[PDB]
C-alpha cells in the first residue's frame, strides 16, 4: 500500500517519482498503475520525524466542523475525538466551527450548548482546550484569536 | 510540534489553514507543510480514510521502500546507504527495499562496478538490514529501457507484499 522514497536531499527523488509517473519535506501522493500511496521524503530529518513516537504523542489536534450543516455536525465530532484519544491519550484539541459568515445564531448557541454540555468533560475523550468559531475564508478578530490560542497551546503542552 | 488538523471532507480545514498562515480526490489526502512562527510542522487530512491511513501500525508495517542514492557520487554514496537501511529495519524487520542510484547518465562506468560491487558484498543479502529486493541504475530525468525494468519491480514486490 505505501511506497516510501528515502535517502538524502538532491540525491532524485522528486525528480525519480515524476518520472515513474509518467523542497517540500514530505510528499504525500497517490500513484495509478492497483493505487500506491507515495511518500516522498526531502531527507533524514523528515523520515525521522514520522517514527510513530512523534506521529501518536508529540501532536495537537485542531478537529474543524461546518457550523452552518448545525448540531450534526458536532455530533459528527464524536468519532474523530474517540479515533483521536485512541491515537494519544494526552492529545489536546481545539474545536473549530467554520462557516460562521453564513450559520444563524440559533445554530452557533445550539453547537454551543452542545460543545458545553456532550463534549467539553469527559473521559475518554481528549482535552478539548478551547473551541472558536470562524469565517475561514478572511481574517478576523476570532480567527487571529484562534491563532494565539495555538500558539499558546503549542508552547504550553 | 505536530498540529493535526482533521475533520469530514470539505469542512475548511485547507482553507483556515491558509487563512491561519496569512500571518482519485478533488483535494490532495495529507498535505503536510512546516509553519514559521517555532515552527509547527502541520499535516492537513482531507478527511477520515487518510487520517486512518496514518495508523502506526500502516506507516510502519505497510511499506515497501525506494531507497534512492546519487551514483555520481560514488561507492560513498553506496556507504550513506547503511544508516538508511539500520532505519528502515528498526521500523519493520520484513520491510523490502529497492535500491536506485541515479545521476547515471554523469558517472563513470567504474563508478557504477565500484557501487555494484559494494552493493553486492555489503548490503545485498544481510542480517539484519531489510529485505533488499532489488537493485538499478538510472538517468531520473528520462524515459529508458532501464527505468521501465524498475517500475515492473515496483509493481511485482508491491503485489508480493499485499
Ligand atoms: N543528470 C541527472 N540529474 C538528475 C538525476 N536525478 C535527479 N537529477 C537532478 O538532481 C537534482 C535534485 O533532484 P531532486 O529530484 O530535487 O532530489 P531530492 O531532494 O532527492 O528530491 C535536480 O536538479 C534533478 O534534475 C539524474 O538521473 N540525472
Ligand atoms: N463561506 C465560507 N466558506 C468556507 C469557510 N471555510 C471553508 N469554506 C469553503 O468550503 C469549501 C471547502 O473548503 P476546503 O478548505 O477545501 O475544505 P476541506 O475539504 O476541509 O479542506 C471551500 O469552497 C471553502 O471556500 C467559511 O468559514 N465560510
Ligand atoms: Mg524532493
Ligand atoms: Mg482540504
Amino acid at each position: 500500500m505505501k511506497l516510501m522514497i528515502v535517502g538524502n536531499t538532491g540525491s532524485g527523488k522528486t525528480t525519480l517519482l515524476q518520472q515513474l509517473m509518467k523542497t517540500v519535506g514530505i510528499d504525500v501522493k497517490d500513484w495509478p498503475i492497483l493505487v500506491l500511496n507515495v511518500w516522498d521524503f526531502a531527507g533524514r530529518e523528515e523520515f525521522y520525524s514520522t517514527h510513530p513516537h512523534f506521529m501518536t504523542q508529540r501532536a495537537l489536534y485542531l478537529a474543524v466542523y461546518d457550523l452552518s450543516k448545525g448540531q450534526a455536525e458536532v455530533d459528527a465530532m464524536k468519532p474523530w475525538l474517540f479515533n483521536i484519544k485512541a491515537r494519544a491519550s494526552s492529545s489536546p484539541v481545539i474545536l473549530v466551527g467554520t462557516h460562521l459568515d453564513v450559520s444563524d445564531e440559533k445554530q452557533r448557541k445550539a453547537c454551543m450548548s452542545k460543545i458545553t454540555k456532550e463534549l467539553l468533560n469527559k473521559r475518554g475523550f481528549p482535552a478539548i482546550r478551547d473551541y472558536h468559531f470562524v469565517n475561514a475564508t478572511e481574517e478576523s478578530d476570532a480567527l487571529a484569536k484562534l491563532r494565539k490560542t495555538i500558539i499558546n497551546e503549542s508552547l504550553n503542552f
